[PDB]
């Protein structure tokens, strides 16, 4: 298949998203070798805010846009694409401040379009990224995972699910700040969850 | 007392939560006409999206700072400074994509800071942002109050108890998308659970 990774960590080459999302990366290819890799850096590439007048360059107009609202559109559209393009997703979702960061925050916000990645419907909203397998790798400083102040895994839950990725599955690295034999431990958990995502 | 209201919606005058914003603020006025009132509107005014960069601006050291940095700093020094200044917090957080807004994201991000709103201790993370009220005004498209699709209030609730702020009053104008007759409702729901507050 094609597997997509959306990195989205502030953090850089010290991100344990990052390294994480990497390593998913390195088991991909050695397993399955066939497979196209993108890589899509939300830091390093960043997507613009969603403001009052990008807003507008998501709805279905005939009316002029402004040059930022077609170049908001054009992204908006390769990221759709993009994303429509892959079999596997993978997004690294670090938490800073109880949500997930703002740079994948700016892709959601890019990517959600009505009649495009979902659509109303008799039977509700329904969701029109189809037939993909997603997973999502989250670190977090405290620990947090199956407790109320988690509050990122149901909104990535929803949200995936809104535009039709209903199957994910949660890879988790907590306890980072608890300094670097929790970091390191944390890597490894969470390397044994990806080695048998990969090898199932 | 000081009522501070941070709107954040990027629909400006058609906006709801600041038709809500706005009311809040007239009635305010009218009870409490000593008291002075501060307006802060994140879409007009717009924070700096966290980066890599930015980040180190927020961390206490005595390292130099690059003119971004410096610049995020005063900024971020500036927005707490006055959420300590207030003894009222009142907050429109329209609901986007299952978020909150990334324009209040922003201010969120530049006002958690170790040391200055939050500090570690034996027991536990400890707020420093004490003895405020917050109201919350959340307007919603579609209807999701007390159900699983509403992880905005819990992170409100999370994120404002975090640095300090406990004491959270929550006005919801749900509905919205359902047209004028129902965003009407919303607007007069909302209006008498504002009225009590303030008449409190
Ligand atoms: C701006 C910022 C905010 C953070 N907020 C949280 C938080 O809400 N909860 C938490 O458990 N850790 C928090 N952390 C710790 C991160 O979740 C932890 O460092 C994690 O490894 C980040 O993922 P990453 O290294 O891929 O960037 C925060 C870190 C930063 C830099
Ligand atoms: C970018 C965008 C995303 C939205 N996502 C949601 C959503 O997740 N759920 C919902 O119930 N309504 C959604 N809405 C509807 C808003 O919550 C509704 O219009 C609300 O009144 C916005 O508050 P405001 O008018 O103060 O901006 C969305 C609207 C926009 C423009």
């Amino acid at each position: 298949s094609k597997v997509l990774v959306l990195k989205s960590s502030i953090l850089a080459g010290y991100s344990q998203s990052n390294q994480l999302s990497d390593y998913f990366v390195e088991q991909w290819r050695e397993k399955h070798s066939a497979d196209e890799i993108t890589v899509r850096d939300l830091a390093a590439n960043p997507i613009p805010v969603l403001d009052g007048e990008l807003v507008g360059a998501l709805r279905p107009s005939d009316a002029p846009l402004t040059p930022r609202q077609q170049e908001a559109l054009a992204l908006s559209d390769e990221l759709i694409a993009e994303l429509k393009a892959h079999d596997v997703i993978v997004i690294a979702a670090p938490m800073y401040n109880f949500n997930i960061s703002t740079q994948l925050k700016n892709y959601f916000d890019l990517v959600a379009r009505a009649g495009v990645t979902f659509r109303y419907t008799e039977n509700g909203p329904e969701g029109l990224v189809t037939g993909k397998k997603a997973i999502v790798i989250t670190s977090r400083g405290g620990i947090h995972k199956d407790g109320p102040t988690d509050l990122v895994t149901p909104y990535l839950s929803t949200f995936l699910g809104f535009i039709g990725i209903t199957d994910v599955k949660f890879v988790f690295a907590e306890g980072i700040a608890y300094g670097p034999e929790m970091a390191a431990k944390a890597q490894s958990d969470a390397k044994a969850a990806i080695d048998s995502i990969v090898s199932a």
